[PDB]
RNA sequence: GGGGGCCACUAGGGACAGGAUGUUUUAGAGCUAGAAAUAGCAAGUUAAAAUAAGGCUAGUCCGUUAUCAACUUGAAAAAGUG
DNA sequence: CAATACCAAACCTGTCCCTGTGGCCCCA
DNA sequence: TTTGGTATTG
């Protein structure tokens, strides 16, 4: 007994089929288990499992961090008051208790009800004088006069509770605090520079103009029009947009050659990379620049002159308070006059989107400005108010979204300035000032995680001493270095050659001189009297490193032709092979460090080596300067302080992937030489370092053999690299093939035919955001557009063309966007790519040249610039041009589209690789007499499009909307293809078995699966024998009279194993909003003596898994005991105490003498049949979902893809035929849905509407009444009910709110693959 | 030629340090007429505390990812059963 | 009960690591 | 988005 697996591996199902020699479905008699009557049932060996998706740990890991994040600012607030402590307690003892019972009502509170001061009358008094916390903060920064400690700690507190954000290293308010004295001293700067050429800045206001609440390009635009002879693109105006935050192009002030574009948001080493070019004069208006372009930045924020007082955030806020009172008294008065009648909607209903639905509603800034910008309108007098509101200035709140702006420094120096007020008075303070202010200041670095003490799986901090961290002890506890250490080498690999060594640095000068050396020994040369091309020489290696590679970042071909060649060699002509334009490999470290050290001497003397492999090491390990510092303080003897200020700048990212050891460190044994010795010099072979670790006539390959040295199954799956999705997939995968096997008597199977499933709208707007801006397009402005709006293909490739044509140099209209066409670059025949990535916007397709191959040379030559421009914005991606522009190259080759075409066949993705690797693994274990792995199973891959083209072209049509069954089928699909085709042609093992001319390939790659057909007319007409067999063996694969027929019976069969994975429900509690307070016992308490009734809380929890229990509950007034069989839901919350004690737990819940060994464990999902084979699962304690599916037959099936348009013009022309002379399958397909939610949908009212629905547009065309039929299965499909529409009737879900019925059902549970089943008569309890 | 190093580019994962909101209860004395409903007016911007219940291992740590049909034997972890 | 309509916590900064696809250079 | 919880309405 011989047979074959099929598997189709999705994102939520697995399909498996069984197969014979003649491609037939065994069907087996299983035993069933329980206490019913069955004791057997007969099981067709196809089917599919089910499952929810597998989710990310993303989720999972913002919470766990918002939860650190809320757990150390409690922990801030607590340092604050322990500091505050004794003090508070001589002036108020209650103090913080009221601080802390403020969310208790008052028959709750131990104390007094008011909690700053204890009494009504001086609460009431403060809430005058400070109506917000930011008054009392102005007025501690700002008064001499001993304040109440209780209100020093309220702001103190209210500054660290909200700290502002640690973007901005360093200090703040340094100068600056205005922003007309940097523009001053930018025109000083540039006038200083440009006498010949001056700026005449008088008379301009660049406070109002550059603080203005405008776009960067208005403001710009303002000032520029300011200044008359000078225009936005100049250098002055250019200077003015870097200030403002804009990209501009300082290429053409200085008309320059490389493309100066500066963001002061890589800009050190892009003003580094400019200022090379034009080096003195030109650095200090730059930092004059810089410099003004923070004063805008702080101008945003504190909208107060700096010079009336040292609170100028909190005299911002105050601002907007009074502006708020000031505009409310005026817009009350002003609705009083003219519109009284709408007075009360505006003040007075939280529902509408008015003041009083802002103010205690749940209206927002934005909806409460679209609500009244039309009322504003609509009256007089409100032209300031609509300015305001237009600005995003009316009514202001001062706590808001946009408030993360402001950065710590601005609170600290707040902070600051209270402490050094009142530490006069309070010595306590004058002792704990800077103990505040690092409680404000101290975050844990990035590189040091949770400070854990082994109990975290998370953490790797290591500490100096063990005792508690505070912000205080931080530095002397906690090992920043070594945790920084630890922090970059859980997460680099070692050398995979030698697995103990670590690898070097990616801009290691050992890493790139091995790289450099690496691709330039194989590099040959020809010149007229060689006989031959050579290699280079160690001399000319060295030579060519010291001359080029050691004076420019990168070296040209032609620079190797002209400064090596032709001047060393005296070659007026060399053809170079093994390098193309430039050299790949080039030394940048050494050119970094050169500008820094200044010292070239120093960086070619190999003694050094060892020194500056350390520090690159440093700064490729570190990123905090002061531990970089602190690692280069060895060195500081051998460099001058302006060069070590400059190297503890330099910082590099990444890693190589191999080691020193490797590169420099094992030496072979008769040479002598390390791997890079061999790179260097190596006679005449010149082998390179795959030649090297695999020369036998060489120590190396030994050694790392040596050198090289256990996982579960989940481990290495998990270990993978894929959407944990696709991993749940391929566990399950592999739990059904042992299933499988374990059917057949544990006989191993002869092949395994697997087959991968293929796998926002912010991105797109960022994107589209940055490329116009960095583009200095006007049509963002012109075209304002949403997220959401950008789902649209061809709205999304407008903006991704900046409004243009592709193959054309000519304007695009956004309304005509409905006649313009989406071609793809590279045609969909060849490669079957429908991404943004290879598909483009044009006016008319016909204009990208031939439809055949790549857009033509013309296309090219006329529009290579433009696609340039648009790849650097990031409008294109680099493979997009490249295959834009493949027409320069040569375009597409008969070798390119043989290779496309063997793409769409033969399966080259990683993670498809590894389940082969897995089952091929798992299934074949012996080895031969030459100790050769024996493979007893074939493991065959194969991509979707094969079975999609056989399905399509033998009519074996699939529609997913039907059933689940399509997974099924397309295992058993996989399964027979994929044996017929190894078996038809076994010399293609080697391409579709695991384990180990253009046009020729490309006609038999094209016609590999014409084996199938019976005639093939192929461009003239051929005809094939009636049975196909193996030309050498004999052997017989494909009986096309005998086998169409066995697969058409194998679709047709309805009894298919679909299997929705049971599963106990994870994630959250419950619903997340917290509700007000409510007189339900649904309300969960948020706290432990919160009661719901008084504060509200949490409802819709969420359950885990429902369970049976069978016990009596007390009835009446009487508490009289009786029998009840019901579904208890045990919540996730609840999860842990039921299965710590579930008798104790019951009978908490009222349950009284629970027949403990009758409790029944219930996941999401669990199968119960009832009469007439009607299905449901569970969907929780008190919901059903539909579980049945509706096994239509074949051929409604095909006539349902045929009709609804889901070739040849005969053949197309015959379908169309068959479609009109089986239209009344229609009705019978009808008939069938009726029936089927007749017997097991039951939604009479929804079938009685649908049936109307269909009956009303019965003189529709065919093809719309079948594409309306295919809706109508969601009310016949597996699972949860869902609302469809019928043409433009919608039919709402009937949903199951109901589970009793199942307590006398049959539970069913199910084996993987459904084949085992228990059955439990449920009625035969209680 | 499965595989490996490099260069240019873009998808799929993982971890950590932080920010600003939101929500909830309470505090911010509403007034006047009315028995009451209710009417007329005034006011509104702020704060505290919580932000998964909580856990022990008591850390300025952990608490939403992964994994799970049933049954026998097992404390589990496990194997085994048609 | 059965049916119906309504509801659902969101946004952002910075540091770092990895594998993967895919055009090119060189190899096993 | 999809889909289970919730309060209303009979
Ligand atoms: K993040
Ligand atoms: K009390
Ligand atoms: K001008
Ligand atoms: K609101
Ligand atoms: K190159
Ligand atoms: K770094
Ligand atoms: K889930
Ligand atoms: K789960
Ligand atoms: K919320
Ligand atoms: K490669
Ligand atoms: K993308
Ligand atoms: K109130
Ligand atoms: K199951
Ligand atoms: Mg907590
Ligand atoms: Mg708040």
């Amino acid at each position: 007994k011989k047979y074959s697996i099929g598997l189709a591996i999705g994102t939520n199902s697995v399909g498996w089929a069984v197969i014979t020699d003649e491609y037939k479905v065994p069907s087996k008699k299983f035993k069933v288990l329980g206490n019913t009557d069955r004791h057997s049932i007969k099981k067709n060996l196809i089917g599919a499992l089910l499952f929810d998706s597998g989710e990310t740990a993303e989720a999972t890991r913002l919470k766990r961090t918002a939860r650190r994040r809320y757990t150390r600012r409690k922990n801030r607030i607590c340092y604050l008051q322990e500091i505050f402590s004794n003090e508070m307690a001589k002036v108020d003892d209650s103090f913080f208790h009221r601080l802390e019972e403020s969310f208790l009502v008052e028959e709750d509170k131990k104390h007094e009800r008011h909690p700053i001061f204890g009494n009504i009358v001086d609460e009431v008094a403060y809430h005058e004088k400070y109506p917000t916390i930011y008054h009392l903060r102005k007025k501690l920064v700002d008064s001499t006069d001993k304040a109440d400690l209780r209100l020093i700690y309220l702001a103190l507190a209210h500054m660290i509770k909200f700290r502002g954000h640690f973007l901005i290293e360093g200090d703040l308010n340094p100068d600056n605090s205005d922003v007309d004295k940097l523009f001053i001293q930018l025109v000083q700067t540039y006038n200083q520079l440009f006498e010949e050429n001056p700026i005449n800045a008088s008379g301009v206001d660049a406070k109002a103009i550059l603080s203005a609440r405008l776009s960067k390009s208005r403001r710009l635009e303002n000032l520029i029009a300011q200044l008359p002879g000078e225009k936005k693109n100049g250098l002055f105006g250019n200077l003015i947009a870097l200030s403002l935050g804009l990209t501009p192009n300082f290429k053409s002030n200085f008309d320059l050659a490389e493309d100066a574009k500066l963001q002061l948001s890589t800009y050190d080493d892009d003003l580094d990379n400019l200022l090379a070019q034009i080096g003195d004069q030109y650095a200090d208006l730059f930092l004059a620049a810089k410099n003004l372009s923070d004063a805008i930045l702080l101008s945003d924020i504190l909208r107060v002159n700096t010079e009336i007082t040292k609170a100028p955030l909190s005299a911002s806020m105050i601002k907007r308070y009074d502006e708020h009172h000031q505009d409310l008294t005026l817009l009350k008065a002003l609705v009083r006059q003219q519109l009284p009648e709408k007075y009360k909607e505006i003040f007075f209903d939280q529902s509408k989107n008015g003041y009083a639905g802002y103010i205690d509603g749940g209206a927002s800034q934005e909806e409460f400005y679209k609500f009244i910008k039309p009322i504003l309108e609509k009256m007089d007098g409100t032209e300031e108010l609509l300015v305001k509101l237009n600005r995003e200035d009316l009514l202001r709140k001062q706590r808001t979204f946009d408030n993360g702006s402001i950065p710590h420094q601005i609170h600290l120096g707040e902070l600051h300035a209270i402490l050094r007020r009142q530490e006069d008075f309070y010595p306590f303070l004058k002792d704990n000032r800077e103990k505040i202010e690092k409680i404000l200041t101290f975050r844990i670095p990035y590189y040091v995680g949770p400070l854990a003490r082994g109990n975290s799986r998370f953490a790797w901090m290591t500490r100096k001493s063990e005792e508690t961290i505070t912000p205080w002890n931080f530095e002397e506890v906690v090992d920043k270095g070594a945790s920084a250490q630890s922090f970059i080498e859980r997460m680099t690999n070692f050398d995979k050659n030698l697995p103990n060594e670590k690898v070097l640095p990616k801009h290691s000068l050992l890493y790139e001189y091995f790289t450099v050396y690496n691709e330039l020994t194989k590099v040959k040369y020809v010149t007229e009297g060689m006989r031959k091309p050579a290699f280079l020489s160690g001399e000319q290696k060295k030579a060519i490193v010291d001359l080029l590679f050691k004076t420019n970042r990168k070296v040209t071909v032609k620079q190797l032709k002209e400064d090596y060649f032709k001047k060393i060699e005296c070659f007026d002509s060399v053809e170079i092979s093994g390098v193309e334009d430039r050299f790949n490999a080039s030394l940048g470290t050494y050119h970094d460090l050169l500008k820094i050290i200044k010292d070239k001497d120093f960086l070619d003397n190999e003694e050094n080596e060892d020194i500056l492999e350390d520090i690159v090491l440093t700064l490729t390990l570190f990123e905090d300067r002061e531990m970089i510092e602190e690692r280069l303080k060895t060195y500081a003897h051998l460099f001058d302080d302006k060069v070590m200020k400059q190297l503890k700048r330099r910082r590099y990212t990444g890693w190589g992937r191999l080691s020193r050891k490797l590169i420099n460190g094992i030496r072979d044994k008769q040479s002598g030489k390390t791997i890079l010795d061999f790179l260097k010099s190596d006679g005449f072979a010149n082998r390179n370092f795959m030649q090297l670790i695999h020369d036998d006539s060489l120590t190396f390959k030994e050694d790392i053999q040596k050198a090289q040295v256990g996982d579960s199954l989940h481990e290495h799956i998990a270990n993978l690299a894929g959407s944990p999705a696709i991993k749940k997939g391929i566990l399950q995968t592999v739990k059904v093939v042992d299933e499988l096997v374990k059917v057949m008597g544990r006989h191993k199977p002869e092949n395994i035919v697997i087959e991968m499933a293929r796998e926002n709208s912010r991105e797109r707007m960022k994107r589209i955001e940055e490329g116009i801006k960095e583009l200095g397009s006007q049509i963002l402005k012109e075209h304002p557009v949403e997220n959401t709006q950008l789902q649209n293909e061809k709205l999304y490739l407008y903006y991704l063309q900046n409004g243009r044509d592709m193959y054309v140099d000519q304007e695009l209209d956004i309304n005509r966007l409905s006649d313009y066409d989406v071609d793809a670059i590279v045609p969909q025949s060849f490669l079957k790519d429908d991404s943004i990535d290879n598909k483009v916007l044009t006016r008319s397709d016909k204009n990208r040249g031939k439809s055949d191959n790549v857009p033509s040379e013309e296309v090219v030559k006329k529009m290579k610039n433009y696609w340039r421009q648009l790849l650097n914005a990031k409008l294109i991606t680099q493979r997009k041009f490249d295959n834009l522009t493949k027409a320069e190259r040569g375009g597409l080759s008969e070798l390119d589209k043989a290779g496309f075409i063997k793409r769409q066949l033969v399966e080259t993705r990683q993670i498809t690789k590894h389940v082969a690797q897995i089952l091929d693994s798992r299934m074949n274990t012996k080895y031969d007499e030459n100790d050769k792995l024996i493979r007893e199973v074939k493991v065959i891959t194969l991509k979707s499009k094969l079975v999609s083209d056989f399905r399509k072209d033998f009519q074996f049509y699939k529609v997913r909307e039907i059933n689940n069954y399509h997974h099924a089928h397309d295992a058993y699909l996989n399964a027979v293809v994929g044996t017929a085709l190894i078996k038809k042609y076994p010399k293609l093992e080697s391409e579709f078995v695991y384990g180990d001319k253009a046009t020729a390939k490309y006609f038999f790659y094209s016609n590999i699966m014409n084996f199938f057909k019976t005639e093939i007319t192929l461009a003239e007409i051929r005809k094939r024998p009636l049975i196909e067999t193996n030309g050498e063996t004999g052997e017989i694969v494909w009986d096309k009279g005998r086998d169409f027929a066995t697969v058409r019976k194998v679709l047709s069969m309805p009894q298919v194993n679909i299997v929705k994975k049971t599963e106990v429900q994870t994630g959250g509690f419950s619903k997340e909003s917290i509700l007000p307070k409510r007189n339900s016992d649904k309300l969960i308490a948020r706290k432990k003596d919160w009661d719901p009734k008084k504060y509200g809380g949490f409802d819709s929890p969420t359950v885990a898994y429902s369970v049976l229990v069978v016990a009596k509950v007390e009835k009446g007034k009487s508490k009289k005991l009786k029998s009840v069989k019901e579904l208890l839901g045990i919540t996730i919350m609840e999860r842990s105490s039921f299965e710590k004690n579930p008798i104790d737990f019951l009978e908490a819940k009222g349950y009284k003498e629970v027949k403990k060994d009758l409790i029944i464990k219930l996941p999401k999902y669990s199968l119960f049949e009832l009469e007439n084979g009607r299905k449901r699962m569970l969907a929780s304690a008190g919901e059903l979902q539909k579980g049945n599916e509706l096994a239509l037959p074949s051929k409604y099936v095909n006539f349902l893809y045929l009709a609804s348009h889901y070739g040849s013009p005969e053949d197309n022309e015959q379908k169309q035929l068959f479609v009109e002379q089986h239209k009344h399958y229609l009705d019978e397909i009808i008939e069938q849905i009726s029936e089927f939610s007749k017997r097991v949908i039951l939604a009479d009212a929804n079938l009685d509407k649908v049936l109307s629905a269909y009956n009303k547009h019965r003189d529709k065309p065919i093809r719309e009444q079948a594409e309306n039929i295919i809706h109508l299965f969601t009310l016949t499909n597996l699972g949860a009910p869902a609302a469809f529409k019928y043409f433009d009737t919608t039919i709402d879900r009937k949903r199951y709110t109901s589970t009793k019925e199942v307590l006398d059902a049959t539970l069913i549970h199910q084996s993987i693959t459904g084949l085992y089943e228990t059955r439990i008569d449920l009625s035969q309890l209680g």
